[PDB]
């Protein structure tokens, strides 16, 4: 196919090499994924008397820059603008140049045209597979074998038709992401205005806000003034709206970078943006009219991300490619058998110099094109496919289909706790650390000082029905203080006879930060003064630094409170005295951080998703092992993994790295009990004493000083304690390069860093293409469903695989002895014979797995000595009485008459015909019945009850021939009466060969377990 493209190139014209006037250039796909095109350059006339060589392969288009690589490059965008190119931009002046950029960096156009099922099944047609399928049909039509071609040529119609349909059904999904064209207000020389939405080109200007009809983002934006409120839960997975922040406030020193700054200041296209923050009139700027936020384009067309994931979906994947190794292995190991047949024929045949040599070297590729290609290249295709039509109906859905075969192997799968295992609602029991020991004073005698910081430390907002959503840690805080926040960021206290607070900036949740500051002033009293005060929250050992002064009991008190389970988190509130309005602003969040004062620890609720026990002990159950990985703190981690027997051990040892330099870690359990330092040994004795925790302080420590420590200790650790998302990521690479298939189910944007980058990854909603798998159901269930889909995936093509190579065998060495014998089958006989097949196969891939996996592990390809050998060993067998009953027939079947032969006969009758045709149906049903791997991974068979009306016919249809109960069946087929000497010897030596196949099968499957 791909090896196939260049030779339209060599044959249409001559490839150039001089840059001068290429009329086309071969596009390398690169080995991770692609196809190699041919793209025509494309010759533009420059304004500035500068010619452009450019072109466009899968929709991203390339240009050449000979000024100082002289090469090729991808289209430059305006991301590594220096930050302050933007606050000064006023959008573009003139049209000539608006014509300029639109050419030379792409117009935001991401719609494909729809592709037909006439373009779809031509390109479908030209794989190898097909055309040497047809090769092989045509030479059955010299053959005069003409029913048996029509049907196979059927066959392959009718297989690459259901294929070509149901990648089609993927249009659906295309066009249901709904990128469509829409009228947009947009700020062009010097003017507001309203522009198309596929000609907006990067460098534009365009006020966004929130439509009467909840459109969406077109491309991505860069939000120059104004804050607003957005749900990036159709990208990013997480169910809690985020927020986006002006760049007017940041300082044009920093450099922009989206990998850190994406989540506070730019839009990603097609995002939900429910609420504007308008900016302040007395700022002097960009006026919009529509009071929607001024934002710049940064990317267009499919560069932006939600274009990047939908070029994934339709070509970004593998697309369960059939051409394996292992494919390739199967047809050789079967082209043996087969080329070993035809031999023998060949030279049985020359035996014969009577005998016209060149219908027996057609006799010869008409056994080698009829034993290998039957239905192989279908199978692989056909078993991923059936699995995703089942797992869909699950409320679960797939983006990439090829990783369904890879769940099978998923020897170590990952949680995160904040997500599934943790629940949605959350309630918060108090504030503590305010009294002596850790008893949660209620929120009635908290101070005043308590219920400002956690009012005012909070990322919460307000919308027009009047609905508050936001984090449900925050939720809780302003439930329990109770306090209302109202649409002007006010908070008007419900009970309380205290003034209100005013939220100036806020910033928000920097993950590798651990932590959030807030920065609000409160009129003072009998003055109009303002009087700024700074309230944060976070992980208590990250602020422990922060806190100016801290109580004694502040690490026992955090020991204590963590034990039970529930979450905490420290407080803080400042002063800060009074500041006036200039540095209101400039006063830099970083130094709102230092110089703490302590007001309490809060700690919330988290209860367990009750089918999470259920699961994990069924996960642990099928020789999987389940490895927890989250941020919170190492004993509240270890807590919920004990009580949902993540760690079933007696003690639970934490690694802590060491205050002081030169110092060693040392393991140190929940309870202090067991204390000992790591040792230059394997980790196997500890894992077996006991369970294992290593938090992010000693990843940091042991990747900086000994990465083969932690690469050895990693599969050994149960519990991930304080980890951040580029260390999760880190900790699945390990993983997957120790050879381990890694499932990770995790959701929030801590884990979009971490799905991808792993084997296989689900990701929860509270449809998305954030990760490989999505499912709508909130649920921990899908991950079991995915195993056993996965398994039910694999076990169906090794059987698969098994059946179809013994069945051509089998029918490879029937119509060889034929051959010797001078009679080939009818046109009608092999035509019934396919077609019994035909049913038997269209059944068997239409099953049912069991509802509960099994601790077996089912195996992952056929590269295993149980798939070789028992194809061998059942095939010698079969084999064997081909040979004894063609022996018996021949021996007692009358001599040829004539040497000459005739044309026009064929198919003449013979009981040597009749007897390898009954025993070629009867051993194909046998084949059929033996190899179906049954429980424990699939459905009992007399339970396959299509399957098992599909053999019963087959099975009364060679009864009926053996036996021959109505003369005019057996001449319609054109078989002889036989004596019933001969019958009865005929089905003893099949019977005996049924159960001795068996016996082999079963006797190697139990010594090779």
């Amino acid at each position: 196919g791909h090896w196939s493209v260049h030779a339209h190139c060599a044959l249409t014209c001559t490839p150039e090499y001089d840059p001068s006037k290429a009329t086309f250039v071969k596009v390398v796909p690169t080995p991770n994924n692609g196809s190699t095109e041919l793209v025509a350059l494309h010759r533009n006339e420059g304004e500035d008397g500068l010619e452009v060589l450019s072109f466009e392969f899968q929709k991203i288009k390339y240009s050449y820059d000979a000024l100082e690589k002289k090469q090729f490059l991808p289209v430059a965008f305006p991301v590594g603008n220096a930050f302050s190119y933007y606050q000064s931009n006023r959008g573009f002046q003139e049209d000539s140049e608006i014509r300029a950029a639109e050419k030379k960096f792409g117009s935001n156009k991401a719609e494909m045209v729809v592709p037909d099922f006439s373009e779809l099944f031509k390109e479908r047609a030209t794989a190898p597979f097909f055309v040497f399928q047809v090769f092989c049909v045509g030479l059955w039509c010299l053959d005069e074998y003409w029913y048996y071609s029509v049907f196979t040529l059927s066959m392959l119609v009718a297989f690459e038709a259901s294929l070509v349909q149901q990648q089609m059904r993927n249009m659906s999904e295309i066009r249901k992401m709904g990128n469509k064209p829409h009228m947009i207000q947009v700020y062009r020389s010097r003017k507001w205005r309203p522009i198309a939405s596929d000609e907006i080109v990067p460098g534009d200007i365009v006020s966004i806000g929130r439509s009467p009809q909840e459109n969406l983002v077109p491309c991505d934006v860069l939000l120059l003034r104004g804050r607003c409120i957005v749900d990036e839960a159709m990208l990013t997975g997480e169910s809690v709206p985020q927020m986006k922040e002006p760049i007017e406030d940041l300082s044009p020193d920093r450099v922009l970078d989206l990998q850190a700054d994406s989540r506070l200041h730019v839009i990603f296209g097609g995002t939900k943006v429910v609420q504007h923050i308008p900016p302040q009139k007395a700022t002097t700027g960009l006026k919009p009219v529509d009071s929607g936020c001024v934002a710049y384009v940064l990317r267009t067309g499919f560069n932006t991300s939600q274009g990047k994931l939908l070029r994934t979906i339709l070509f970004g994947v593998k697309r369960v490619t059939a051409n394996n190794l292992e494919t390739f292995i199967f047809i050789l190991f079967l082209l043996v058998f087969a080329i070993a047949a035809a031999a023998y024929v060949w030279i049985e045949g020359t035996k014969d110099p009577s005998r016209n040599r060149y219908k027996l070297f057609l006799e010869c590729t008409l056994i080698l094109t009829s034993v290998v290609p039957p239905e192989l290249p279908i199978e692989l295709s056909l078993a991923v496919n059936t699995s995703l039509i089942a797992l869909a109906k699950l409320y679960m859905y797939c983006t990439e289909p090829f990783r369904i075969p890879f769940a099978g192997k998923v020897e170590v799968c990952c949680f995160n706790k904040t997500g599934t295992l943790t629940s949605d609602s959350l309630v918060v029991r108090g504030v503590a650390g305010l009294r002596d020991g850790k008893e949660v004073t209620p929120v009635s005698s908290i101070p005043v000082e308590t219920h400002r910081a956690l009012a005012s430390c909070h990322s919460l907002m307000q919308l027009d029905d009047g609905t508050l959503v936001g984090d449900p840690l925050e939720k809780a805080m302003l439930t329990a203080v109770d306090w209302t926040l109202t649409k002007d960021e006010k908070v008007f206290p419900r009970s309380i006879k205290t003034q209100g607070l005013k939220i100036h900036q806020r910033f928000h949740f920097a993950s590798a930060l651990k932590r959030m500051s807030v920065l609000a002033s409160y009129e003072k009293l009998g003055s109009t003064d303002l009087c700024y005060i700074a309230a944060v929250k976070g992980a208590p050992e990250t602020l422990h630094s922060m806190f100016s002064q801290c109580p004694p009991d502040y690490h026992h008190i955090h020991t204590e409170i963590s034990r039970e389970g529930a979450r905490v988190l420290a407080l803080g509130y400042k002063e800060l005295g009074h500041l006036t309005h200039q540095q209101a602003r400039e006063v830099k969040r970083e130094a709102l951080e230092c110089s703490l004062k302590f007001v309490g620890f809060i700690v919330v609720s988290c209860p367990l998703k009750a089918d999470s026990k259920a699961v994990i002990r069924e996960i642990q159950n099928a020789s999987h092992r389940v490895v927890m990985i989250t941020g919170d703190n190492p004993l509240t981690a270890c807590h919920v993994a004990q009580e949902l027997h993540f760690i079933e051990k007696a003690h639970t040892l934490i690694l802590q790295p060491p205050s002081e330099k030169g110092r060693q870690c040392e393991w140190r359990s929940i309870d202090g009990s067991i204390v000992l330092p790591l040792a230059r040994g394997s980790p196997k004795a500890l894992a077996l004493e006991y369970a294992l925790c290593l938090t992010g302080d000693g990843l940091a420590h042991l990747q900086a000083t000994d990465p083969q420590q932690l690469l050895r200790l990693i599969p050994h650790v149960q519990v991930f304690a304080r980890v951040a998302p580029k260390q999760k990521e880190f900790v699945i690479t390990s993983l997957k390069e120790l050879g381990y298939v890694t499932l990770m189910c995790g959701d929030g944007t801590n884990d979009v860093g971490a799905l991808k980058h792993a084997d296989v990854g689900v990701a929860l909603l509270a449809a998305s293409i954030a990760a490989p798998f999505t499912s709508k159901l909130s649920s921990i269930q899908c991950i079991c469903h995915v195993i056993k889909q996965g398994r039910c995936t694999l076990v169906t093509t090794l059987q698969m695989f098994k059946i179809l190579a013994l069945n051509a065998l089998i029918l490879a060495y029937s119509q060889s002895v034929l051959y010797l014998e001078g009679v080939k089958f009818s046109d009608f006989q092999a035509t019934l014979q396919g077609l019994l097949l035909a049913g038997c196969f269209l059944f068997i891939s239409r099953s049912k797995p069991l509802k509960t996996l099994s601790r077996e592990r089912p195996l992952p390809n056929i590269f295993n000595l149980y798939t070789i050998l028992t194809v061998m060993l059942q095939f010698f067998v079969h084999f064997l009485s081909l040979v004894y009953l063609y022996r018996e027939a021949q021996a007692r079947s009358p001599e040829k008459q004539e040497q000459f032969v005739d044309l026009y006969k064929e198919f003449e009758p013979s009981l040597v015909n009749s007897t390898v045709y009954i025993m070629a149906m009867a051993m194909q049903m046998a084949t059929f019945a033996i190899n179906y791997k049954g429980p424990p991974f699939m459905e009992s068979l007399p339970e396959n009850k299509p399957l098992v009306w599909s053999l019963a016919v087959s099975l009364l249809a060679i009864i009926g021939l053996l036996l021959g109960s109505s003369p005019d069946f057996n001449s319609q087929f054109g078989l002889v009466d036989i004596p019933v000497e001969f019958k009865l010897v005929i089905a003893q030596v099949l019977l005996l060969d049924f159960c001795l196949a068996l016996l082999a099968d079963r006797v190697l499957q139990f010594f090779l377990g």
